[PDB]
């Protein structure tokens, strides 16, 4: 009767965080990890991503943890055919297309696919919509960092020549304070964030790599970008942590009265929080299937209570 | 296009706030105000609350704005038989009961009743359940203010000699900082908030009044209190407003990694923001009725997109 049979697809940072965190769940059993690699450092059973079809009946929801920049678009739709799915796809300009192709696959299989979960997209997306809906007349801005962005970091490593790479998003603190006072209108995220890259690569490949970085669509174009090529020794010791966070600020006026809505996240480890978010929506995905639903849904489409491990009545009697 | 026809029951501060705000809604038409009083200071049509049945067909959703104390529990169910209803009922300990009773009336009439909307019962409820869901093991606290506490203000006003008074509940800056780092597990309610009083009275009574305040049990004893005796002119110009707000702070450890989720609300006028929320949910109740649902629902059971005046598609392409 109880217990969601879960499985991870892609054993990177995010993949390792969801494996770790499934242990804190009272209703989930990790059945295994589907990977492109043969030897993983874990006691959890490893399967070939190609043998997913063979495990279709013993898995309720697959947690997609492959790279957004190149893996998700091509691979994601494939898995929706075998079980419910949850991803953290973050290329915003590509979300409507992704939602459509995942809906096709999920609807045909009778499954539920929760797309673009996490904190951004994910929690920040939900907040943007709530604050904007409530405050008719409003101004809204999202700030990231300072911290390590997993999507931009992975995008850098797919560039040939890049041995090791990491990217930090640096927000304009000046603009963040202006937002709080409702005086940052017309200012965009591309204008309030700097992107600094720390890359380890052969000197000969520098020019090319730098070109591919500054011209990469969505992740980098239109942003101020600093590229640093550093010694591998310095990399392995200075760039090991994965902190991050952000602020979604919304101000509104009701006729001579201002209101400020602020959602803040201070994450010690980006992979871990993202993984916690993904797991919660994994629970909702499954519950939605149990109730007769199918297709791809964004975070804006699931009622909040579906994420909780506790039943509705307990939440209504304690948290409302 | 179609345009949702709305009516306001009860014309207090909340009712006044929803009235002026509907003018800002792109899809709502105000049909009238159902009041117990015949002559209101407004251009909008006023109708006897006993004649709601006579207008049952001219209205889509009724914004219930009477007092929570006694009005909502006895009157609210009766209105649910005429149209969709939205209330901001804040008696936390009575919510499960109010929901069950409203669900009986709403289901019978085939309507949708959205109960307990607003900011604490409302936005804060949504956030509590969200952050608690995501962060498996966690600590959670909610702080109110700075804001005018009617309960404590009234305690101040019944002191002999007090001409005018008001009390502001402020969050302890020390306590907020501790909750942010997950160190507030041992803090008591008398340690999480400070109390600031503004009393107008003859100087001859200042010493006795200050003592009456500082020793008043259940309201100020054990708390850190601040008393200020101001001029009546300073009172009328600076303490007639209705500010409020609060902080919802949640933390969680993921294996030596801490995460902080903080939701902040700074409101210049309490009833104005409450009205904004109540209105957004009125749109949601109407859309839910169009989709074939009925019965009563809390803010935890409605999907975020349902509150927005935009198309789901525009939302997905722009805010996710
Ligand atoms: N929406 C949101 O708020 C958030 C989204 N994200 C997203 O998370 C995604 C994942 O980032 P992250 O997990 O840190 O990236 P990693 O590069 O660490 O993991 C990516 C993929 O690379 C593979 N791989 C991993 N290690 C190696 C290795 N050592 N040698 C060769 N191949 C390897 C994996 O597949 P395999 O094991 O099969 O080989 C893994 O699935 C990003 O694309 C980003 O978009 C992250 C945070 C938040
Ligand atoms: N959930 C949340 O976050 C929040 C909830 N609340 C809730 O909303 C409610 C707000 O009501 P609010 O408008 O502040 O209170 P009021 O006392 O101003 O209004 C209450 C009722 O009294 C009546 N009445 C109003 N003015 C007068 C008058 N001058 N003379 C005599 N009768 C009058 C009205 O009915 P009629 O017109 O029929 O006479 C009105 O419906 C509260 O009860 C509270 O529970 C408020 C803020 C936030
Ligand atoms: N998508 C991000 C999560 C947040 C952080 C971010 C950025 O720094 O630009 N954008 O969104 C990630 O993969 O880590």
């Amino acid at each position: 009767m109880t217990n969601i049979r879960v499985a991870i697809v892609g054993y990177g940072n995010l993949g390792r965080s969801v494996e770790k965190l499934i242990a804190k769940q009272p209703d989930m059993d990790l059945v295994g990890i589907f990977s492109r690699r043969a030897t993983l450092d874990t006691k959890t059973p490893v399967f070939d991503v190609a043998d997913v079809d063979k495990h279709a009946d013993d898995v309720d929801v697959l947690f997609l943890c492959m790279g957004s920049a190149t893996d998700i678009p091509e691979q994601a739709p494939k898995f929706a055919q075998f079980a419910c799915t949850v991803d953290t796809y973050d290329n915003h300009r590509d979300i409507p297309r992704h939602r459509q192709v995942m809906n096709e696959a999920a609807t045909a299989a009778g499954n539920v696919a929760l797309v673009s979960t996490g904190w951004d997209p994910g929690m920040f997306s939900i907040n943007r919509v709530y604050a904007a809906a409530v405050l008719a007349e409003h101004q809204q801005h999202t700030f990231w960092g300072p911290g390590l962005s997993q999507g931009h970091s992975d995008a850098l490593r797919r560039i040939p020549g890049v041995q090791k790479a990491v990217q930090y998003t640096l927000p304009s603190e000046d603009a963040l304070e202006k937002a709080r006072r409702g005086e940052a209108g017309d200012l965009t995220g591309k204008q309030t964030h700097k992107r600094q890259c720390f890359v380890v690569a052969d000197a000969a490949d520098h020019e090319r790599i730098e070109n591919d970085i500054r011209t990469m669509p969505d992740y980098f174009v239109g942003y101020e970008v600093e590229v640093n090529f550093i010694d591998e020794a310095t990399f392995d010791s200075e760039h090991t942590g994965m902190p991050h966070g952000g602020h979604v600020i919304t101000t509104g006026d009701t006729g001579g009265f201002n209101h400020t809505v602020e959602y803040i996240l201070k994450l010690d480890r980006n992979p871990d929080f993202t993984a916690s978010s993904q797991i919660a929506f994994g629970r909702a995905a499954h519950r939605m299937k149990q109730q007769g639903q199918s297709g791809a849904f964004t975070v804006l489409e699931v009622a909040p209570y579906l994420l909780s491990p506790e039943n509705l009545d307990d939440l209504i009697a304690r948290d409302v």
